[PDB]
């Protein structure tokens, strides 16, 4: 049985680098990390000093 | 980096105070809620004695 | 067995409103209305005195 | 021949003020608004002091 | 209020079973489940030695 | 000319059969059905003994 | 309050005649319809002789 | 850079002649229109004399 | 078993007549095309004399 | 690379063994067929005399 | 009030960076960009002489 | 008349190179490659030694 979370990623140089934040966050935290599906990805311009690209991804990870 | 549940308030009032519900849910045990993003919306009829608006929501919130 | 039926209810007061008038129109025409999912919400400026919210539901009600 | 603009509007009470109050908007700087379309709903809850509702909406004008 | 997971079920037998499959994980460690979604159905054959048919579903358990 | 109803059907063994009781339910009462297509499919948990599968299909039937 | 019915139009010339005779049939057997929207648009080639372009459309008519 | 205008051209004849509406509008005040993407098309029936084909467009056209 | 290939058919003329463009395609070099789905509608305007309408089909044609 | 089919199978049992009957199908001209996901689902009943499921796959294969 | 414009960049670099072109030309004449929405991403290869990525955003600013 | 194949490439370094491993594989085996557009984006953790980022695009050639 695999089980997904949904997370978004934040980086300052590209949304491959915000993909990864993503999933080395989830790498942290959970065992038997398998995929990642990409979901939505935008820039956050406003909030931020320099622009933050966001990549949400649904990253898998296998349960037991 | 931000993760997101998703969670269906109820309310017998409006759809917005089941988006309120499910908010207020996140925030008793979740910190650094940001933002939720309604997903669908719905009304129970029967299995409830008054109509029940349903909202359902990715409640947002930041992790670390 | 259920079956849908596609509903538009308006009101000059909120997109809740509006959805409770499609229920209404179901429930006077159906017996066993069970459950409603909204499809769309709009909102009509031109045709109309007052703005009026419009609310489109899948009415579900239980057949037999 | 009618056309759309994207707007996000907001307000501390509920989804159908946020959808008004990007209608209002519209109202202010356009002739002949005749319709506008749900499509977003979101609350921020990071970003400022009370909840704050927000509805996207494409609205339409009249040209000519 | 509801909570969702989504979970990846699998079966070298059917898309039912592998739903199945996917729902009996979640009525082992959660209270509460009723109901579930189909968001996807897929079958591996690569990484596997017989087809293996996945049913992903959002399960829905209400909280408290 | 064809026309669609759209009808959730049930089971407490497959989608499939969940299929086939909305079809049949279809067959019933309407002539000249001539296709359904697939919509959505759930499991009932919460309201029910067993497990029962639910398969919403648009049935199409010929006019005239 | 308005209603929607899921209609198929054929026609051996084009698109747009297609979806008249979606509108034809709905205008035939109920009053006040109002509008209609295409959901779908497809080619029968091997069931017919001449190619049939189809047209599905909601029909929206207004209830009372 | 490319930029686009949502437009819904109208036309007593087709839906072709409807999205050749919009884009003679775009291409009357626009330098540099480069294309079109039909993203609905329906058909006013309620509020016209004769039934008006309804085809809205993305009209892309070069910045600078 | 039918297998389906996406093609993009063009025409001056029509968004029927591009579909007929692809279709005509795929019965030049396949045999038993059964139906087509529309996909996607489009217009060029820049990289062409006339405007082009194109209509991009999935053309299912019966193997075996 | 991976390169992917649309394919759709048909049987008279079940939407599993119509997925099964799309793979088989694949499997039986391309080499290194790794997955296949499930994007549609219908049950054809006018043009057959039992009724027959066919489930809709894009077929994943290995290219070199 | 949030308006949105949908602007297509370019890049013969990256996706991140045809991103990047479009916010660039959103920030030369735009007031208060807060944020940009991935909504589209491609590759122009007839066209251009080096292929050219394209990536279209949403691109989101404070009105007044 | 333009065709589509569905082709997924793959990177170690980021989703825009996996994008062109896709359109590189199709340039290898294809005349007349137009354009490619982006219908996922995943990333392979499980199956692999590092990371693979997969971007999966439609690519279009013009047949003739
Ligand atoms: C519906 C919604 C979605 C959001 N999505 C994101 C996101 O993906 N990433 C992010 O950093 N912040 C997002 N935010 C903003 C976030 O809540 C904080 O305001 C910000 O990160 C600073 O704290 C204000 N606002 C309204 N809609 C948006 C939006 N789509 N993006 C940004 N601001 C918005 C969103 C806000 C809302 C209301
Ligand atoms: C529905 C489905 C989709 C897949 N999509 C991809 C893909 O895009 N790229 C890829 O390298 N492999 C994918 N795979 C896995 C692939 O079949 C092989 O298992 C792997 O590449 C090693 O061989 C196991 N599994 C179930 N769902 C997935 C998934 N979405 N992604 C990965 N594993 C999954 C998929 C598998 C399935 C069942
Ligand atoms: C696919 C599916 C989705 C559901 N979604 C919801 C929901 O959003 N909110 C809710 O209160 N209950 C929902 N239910 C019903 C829920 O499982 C319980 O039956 C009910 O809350 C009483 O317990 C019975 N049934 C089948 N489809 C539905 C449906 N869409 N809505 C309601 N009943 C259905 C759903 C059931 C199914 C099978
Ligand atoms: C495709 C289409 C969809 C429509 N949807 C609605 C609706 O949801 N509610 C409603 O009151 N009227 C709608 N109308 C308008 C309706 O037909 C009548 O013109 C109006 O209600 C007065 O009679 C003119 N027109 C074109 N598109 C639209 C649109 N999306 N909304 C309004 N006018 C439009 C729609 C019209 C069309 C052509
Ligand atoms: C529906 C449609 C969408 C287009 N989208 C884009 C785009 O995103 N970026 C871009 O540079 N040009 C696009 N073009 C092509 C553009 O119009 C010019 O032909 C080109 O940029 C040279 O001038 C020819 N054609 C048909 N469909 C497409 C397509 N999807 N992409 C490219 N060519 C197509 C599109 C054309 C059409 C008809
Ligand atoms: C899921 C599904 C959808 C269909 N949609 C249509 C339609 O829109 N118009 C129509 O004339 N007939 C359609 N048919 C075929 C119809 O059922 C009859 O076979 C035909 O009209 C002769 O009787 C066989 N078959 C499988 N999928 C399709 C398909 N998408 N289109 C055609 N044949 C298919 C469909 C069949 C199925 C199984
Ligand atoms: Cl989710
Ligand atoms: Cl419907
Ligand atoms: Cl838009
Ligand atoms: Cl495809
Ligand atoms: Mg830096
Ligand atoms: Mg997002
Ligand atoms: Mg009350
Ligand atoms: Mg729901
Ligand atoms: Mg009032
Ligand atoms: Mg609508
Ligand atoms: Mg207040
Ligand atoms: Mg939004
Ligand atoms: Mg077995
Ligand atoms: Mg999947
Ligand atoms: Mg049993
Ligand atoms: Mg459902
Ligand atoms: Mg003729
Ligand atoms: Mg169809
Ligand atoms: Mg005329
Ligand atoms: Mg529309
Ligand atoms: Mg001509
Ligand atoms: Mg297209
Ligand atoms: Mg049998
Ligand atoms: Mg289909
Ligand atoms: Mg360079
Ligand atoms: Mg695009
Ligand atoms: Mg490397
Ligand atoms: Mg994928
Ligand atoms: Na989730
Ligand atoms: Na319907
Ligand atoms: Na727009
Ligand atoms: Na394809």
């Amino acid at each position: 049985v695999f089980k997904k979370v949904l997370l978004t990623g934040t980086s300052e140089e590209s949304f491959t680098a915000a993909a990864d934040d993503a999933i080395d966050r989830a790498e942290d935290t959970l065992d038997n990390v398998v995929w990642a599906e990409v979901v939505d990805q935008g820039v956050e311009i406003g909030a931020v000093e320099e622009r933050t690209y966001q990549t949400e991804v649904q990253v898998a990870f296998e349960l037991d």
